């Protein structure tokens, strides 16, 4: 035994030196690592101003630092706050530049690797003791880090923010320059009053080193040294590509070299930007405009402007997260809805100028390269205008102008007593979690779409067939669009029109002019109304898949015979081109494979017709949402007061808390907004779906597939059953050490408690990681067996447990004091050899 038993007692050693090591080598590299980037970042800001925050006493200064924190007292518990606060900002700074670190490398990398881009340059630039060693490596790896993180902070942020003080004062002067030459040309009380108290207090506060403690006045310098750094690229870039071309070559290969890298750069920023706003600002800002037209005025009330900033008090950063998932979601919803149109109802190649889902023709990255950053942003910003627009007018009217005020009707509110106030609150997530259950169901339903798409089917034909755009959106239209009835009168217009129109019975079967039409009604009284065709026929593009350039000839009026009415203009339409490329122009290679025409009619006043079209969409679009939310609501408004109730008033009593709730929630819901009911009425009406689609020509499975199958369910009951099962087990060994074996020898000092139970919490962890490890072999299981392994796996490390030692102490709790205390020190022994034997068998 004594051989092997040193070499365990070697393997234990190991083990304690390797735990030792990764413990200290973790703690360090987590804690101080960023508590030393903090210190010296305070620092290095005290340098900078040239005075700490608390003179003399640096400790205050190194720890609390430029804070809002009035003269805090050194306590433990205080200073412990203080640097967890510290350790989070660090982190979030050091995530941030790595995060951009790493984006503007891929950037540059995946600019370089493109083909494209190498045209562009040469179209520019033209041709040619073991534990003992292992702490020795990690303390000198800390220092290592330690003194990287000063050297990197000095150069990144001390440099760069004295350079920035020299650089905006130059721009701060040069900007006064200008304000004095537009005085000086202009002389040749509540809002902006108000800007310009907020813009002096900045100034002032920047220029005299009072707001000490904002984010942003501290990172004004260095942020204003990155931009002219950034912009002295981008400029340099061209003024070295000057001269040089594509005849004149560019035979110094050390200046090439410079070129390359600060083209490459310019491109990087150029790209990074406009993918940037693209995926960030763009769902950004639809979020904000989404949260001023909808949530506000529905979640919170209709005085106040935003929503989101109130429930993101905790961490205001977080907003912004929030601000990007709505607005995300909002345009995923909308691209959807574009797409059933594209694909069923209107005709192929009306959206040509929204970006087509599927496209072989894409090419991101070279079009970004490409096209010039001036017009690609004029594209973006007209695309938000129009997002704008829509998610405003379109909901705000209805939350904001229409039901509050017209109607007079909180029907579009949430009751106060159910706004949600804070993010981590339970009204917040009980609602977000409705609608994320409900999403889940209508998308899982196989009907609802289809019945959707019949009714824009519907809807897009009736507005189309008024308005006579029925060529031009559908595709296919009736003679009698493509004219106009002229009425004798506006009593036959207007009063008489059916009658008017009856009269003529040679209405369709002849076309007259305007000018022949009055002299028809001059002539003769049996008749008055005529019908004066008018509009002409116009080529427009076959499919949405159509080539920029194709598009600019693909607009022209044409006779029946398809020859234009007018000789097109070739030579404006070659400038605009132009205009629309660059310099690299000729390097793009729009490809012609689906550049096809239709003939369509298009009827006079067009702007007008098309702008009274979106109009009647959203209306009807309106019209849709609105009578779904409000059926929803009654429907089960009326099953949960005229149903429900009454039984559980017989059952549960008249004065019951939950008859109360349930009571007082159907009266508020007679004239508020419940987004339960409304979500569970539609899903009522998703199933009823199928009996509206065969008539205009299971429940509870749904409920339980869409929650029981969900990722987000399944991540969230997996760690409740980790967490669970090791709190369980925790509790299972303090309460056997301690009312067992600690018990009986007093029978026969807090610290070592709480000592003895961190360490079975330790122990009880790695158990519950075990179950953890578990998880990620049963992700993908079906339902059933992850159930099934779930409740054994809790059965086993769970309530084993607890029958095997804690209920025969439960059972058993003169002679019967020997009795109980000796039984009880006789089954401690038993596991405890057993366990010794089972070990000592596998040695
Ligand atoms: C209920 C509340 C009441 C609101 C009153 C809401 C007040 C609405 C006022 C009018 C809005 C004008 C809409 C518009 O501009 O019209 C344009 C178009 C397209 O518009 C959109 O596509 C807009 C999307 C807006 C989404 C904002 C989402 C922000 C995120 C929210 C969190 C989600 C949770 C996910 C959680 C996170 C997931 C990761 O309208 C459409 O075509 C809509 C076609 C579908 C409409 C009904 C869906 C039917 C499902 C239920 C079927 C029942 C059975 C039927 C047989
Ligand atoms: C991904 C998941 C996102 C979840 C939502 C969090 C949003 C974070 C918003 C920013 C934020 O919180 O800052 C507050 C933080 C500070 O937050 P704080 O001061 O409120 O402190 C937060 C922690 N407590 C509450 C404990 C105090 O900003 C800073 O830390 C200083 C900012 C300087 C950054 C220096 C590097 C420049 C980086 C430029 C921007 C980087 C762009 C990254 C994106 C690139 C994409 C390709
Ligand atoms: C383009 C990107 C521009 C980034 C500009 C970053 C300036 C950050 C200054 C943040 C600040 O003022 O915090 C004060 C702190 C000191 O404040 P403190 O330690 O007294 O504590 C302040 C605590 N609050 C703010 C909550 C009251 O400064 C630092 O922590 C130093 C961080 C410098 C990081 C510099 C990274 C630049 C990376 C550039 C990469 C892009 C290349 C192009
Ligand atoms: C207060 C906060 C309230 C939040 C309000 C959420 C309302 C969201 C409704 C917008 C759905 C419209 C999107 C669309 O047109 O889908 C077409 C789609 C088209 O189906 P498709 O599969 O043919 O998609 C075509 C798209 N391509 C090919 C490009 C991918 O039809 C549906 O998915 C119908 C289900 C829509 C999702 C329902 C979410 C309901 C949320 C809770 C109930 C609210 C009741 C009102
Ligand atoms: C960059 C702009 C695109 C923005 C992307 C996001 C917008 C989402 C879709 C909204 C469509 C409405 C915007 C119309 C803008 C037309 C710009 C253009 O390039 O036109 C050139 C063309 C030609 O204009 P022209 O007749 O002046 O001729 C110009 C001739 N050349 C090219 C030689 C100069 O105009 C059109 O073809 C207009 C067609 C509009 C058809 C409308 C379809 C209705 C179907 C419903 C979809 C909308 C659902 C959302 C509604 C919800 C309301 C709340
Ligand atoms: C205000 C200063 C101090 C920092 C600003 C950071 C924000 C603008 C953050 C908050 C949420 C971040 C977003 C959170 C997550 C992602 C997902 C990511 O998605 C993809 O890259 C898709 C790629 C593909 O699948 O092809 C794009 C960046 C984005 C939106 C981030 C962009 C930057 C955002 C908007
Ligand atoms: C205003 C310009 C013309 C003058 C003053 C140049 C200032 C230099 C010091 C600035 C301009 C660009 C800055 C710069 C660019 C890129 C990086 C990489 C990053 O990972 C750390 C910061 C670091 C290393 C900084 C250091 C400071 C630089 C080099």
């Amino acid at each position: 035994f004594s051989l092997l038993l040193s070499k365990s007692i070697l393997t234990f050693f190991e083990k304690a030196r390797l735990a030792l090591t990764i413990g200290l080598a973790a703690v360090l590299y987590i804690i101080g690592v960023p508590l030393v980037w903090n210190m010296f970042g305070k620092l290095y800001t005290m340098m900078l101003d040239g005075s700490s925050p608390y003179p003399g006493d640096f400790l205050k200064s190194l720890i609390y630092g430029y804070d809002q924190s009035a003269t805090p007292e050194l306590t433990t518990r205080a200073i412990f706050y203080q640097l967890l606060q510290n350790h989070s900002f660090t982190s979030l700074q050091f995530i941030m530049i790595v995060i951009l670190h790493i984006a503007l490398y891929f950037q540059y990398d995946m600019i370089v690797r493109e083909d494209v881009f190498s045209k562009m340059v040469f179209h520019k630039i033209g041709p040619r003791i073991n534990l003992k060693l292992k702490l020795l490596n990690v303390i000198a790896y800390f220092i290592i880090a330690v003194v990287f993180t000063a050297i990197y902070l000095a150069i990144s942020y001390l440099f760069p923010t004295f350079i920035g003080f020299g650089l905006l004062k130059i721009y701060f002067g040069i900007f006064k320059v200008i304000l004095r030459g537009l005085c000086h040309l202009y002389y040749l009380s509540w809002i902006s009053d108000h800007l310009i108290h907020d813009i002096i207090y900045l100034y002032n506060g920047y220029t005299e080193n009072t707001m000490k403690h904002s984010i942003f006045i501290r990172a004004l310098p260095a942020l204003t040294t990155y931009l002219t750094s950034v912009s002295i690229v981008c400029a340099s870039s061209n003024l070295v590509s000057r001269g040089y071309g594509r005849e004149n070559g560019m035979s110094n290969p050390t200046r090439r070299l410079i070129f390359q890298i600060l083209f490459a750069l310019k491109c990087t920023f150029k790209v990074f930007t406009l993918f940037f706003i693209e995926l960030a600002g763009f769902p950004i800002l639809a979020g904000v405009m989404l949260d001023f037209s909808l949530f506000c005025p529905i979640l919170a009330s209709n005085s106040r402007m935003l929503w989101v900033p109130s429930i993101c008090a905790i961490w205001p950063p977080f907003s912004l997260f929030v601000y990007w998932t709505i607005g995300t979601l909002y345009m995923y919803w909308f691209a959807k809805y574009i797409g059933m149109i594209r694909k069923n109802i209107i005709r192929p190649g009306v959206l040509f100028f929204i970006r087509s889902p599927e496209d072989p023709n894409i090419k991101i990255l070279h079009d970004s390269l490409i096209h010039p950053m001036s017009i690609q942003l004029s594209r973006l910003c007209l695309s938000m205008f129009i997002y704008a627009i829509f998610i405003v007018l379109g909901f705000g009217f209805h939350t904001r102008i229409f039901f509050p005020f017209m109607l007079k009707s909180n029907l579009l509110s949430v009751p106060e007593a159910y706004k949600p106030t804070s993010i981590i609150s339970w009204k917040f997530n009980t609602i977000l979690l409705t609608l994320y259950f409900t999403k889940r169901i209508l998308e899982s339903s196989s009907y609802v779409k289809p019945l959707l798409e019949r009714y824009w089917k519907t809807i897009f034909k009736l507005c189309s067939r008024k308005l006579r755009l029925s060529s031009f959106i559908l595709g296919k239209d009736t003679p009698t669009e493509r004219g106009h009835i002229v009425y004798r009168n506006l009593f036959y217009k207007y009063i008489a029109a059916k009658n008017a129109e009856w009269s003529n019975q040679e209405l369709f079967t002849k076309p007259k002019t305007l000018e022949q039409a009055e002299e028809l009604f001059g002539q003769v009284r049996d008749v008055h109304a005529y019908f004066v065709p008018d509009g002409v026929l116009m080529r427009v593009p076959s499919s949405d898949i159509v080539s920029r350039n194709y598009v600019q000839t693909m607009f022209v009026p044409v006779t029946k015979d398809d020859k234009l009415l007018k000789p097109l203009d070739l030579e404006r339409i070659k400038e605009r081109n132009k205009r629309a490329a660059g310099e690299f122009g000729y390097l793009d290679e729009q490809n012609t494979e689906y550049d096809q025409y239709y003939i369509v009619y298009v009827p006079p006043d067009f702007r007008l017709r098309y702008m009274t079209l979106l109009g009647l969409v959203w209306l009807f679009a309106s019209i849709l949402m609105l009578g779904v939310t409000f059926i929803s609501q009654a429907l089960i408004n009326f099953v949960c007061s005229f149903g429900f109730l009454p039984v559980v008033k017989l059952l549960l009593g008249e004065r019951n808390k939950v008859y109360v709730a349930w009571k007082e929630l159907s009266d508020i819901s007679y004239s508020y907004l419940n987004i339960y009911y409304v979500c569970v009425g539609s899903v009522c009406l998703s199933k009823i779906a199928k009996d509206i689609l065969h008539f205009t020509e299971g429940i509870f499975m749904a409920i339980f597939n869409s929650i029981f199958d969900s990722m987000l369910v399944k991540y969230n009951l997996m760690v409740f059953i980790a967490i669970m099962i090791a709190v369980i087990r925790t509790m299972v060994s303090w309460v056997v050490l301690t009312d067992g074996i600690l018990a009986c020898y007093n029978y026969l000092d807090e610290s070592l408690l709480f000592v003895v139970w961190i360490i079975s919490s330790m122990v009880n962890f790695g158990t519950g990681y075990k179950s953890l490890k578990l998880f990620f072999r049963n992700r993908n299981t079906s339902k059933l067996n992850f159930l099934k392994t779930m409740a054994l796996e809790l059965f086993k490390q769970g309530f084993l447990h607890m029958v095997i030692y804690v209920l025969p102490i439960i059972i058993l709790s003169t002679r019967m004091q020997d009795i109980y205390f000796g039984l009880l020190i006789a089954l401690e022994s038993f596991t405890f050899f057993f366990q010794a034997t089972v070990l000592f068998i596998q040695w």
